[PDB]
This record gives C-alpha cells, structure tokens and sequence, in this order.
C-alpha cells in the first residue's frame, strides 16, 4: 500500500494518495512518493 512515483515537495503527490487509495495524508522522502494513511 505504497507508491513508487517521484516527489520533491510534500503537497505535489497528494492527488496520488487519493487516486490509488482514498486519503489526503501523504509526505515524500528524498526522491519518491509515499503515503501515510
């Protein structure tokens, strides 16, 4: 239940946490998208 996209800013990839699962809690690391439901 994790994503493997590319992220830099923790606001960018919040429509990736929505469309995959059904949440709006998400932060990313150094280089990749993660989700925090």
């Amino acid at each position: 239940q994790f994503t493997n996209v590319s992220c830099t800013t923790s606001k960018e990839a919040w429509s990736v946490c929505q469309r995959l699962h059904n949440t709006s809690r998400g932060k990313c690391m150094n280089k990749k998208a993660r989700c925090y439901s």
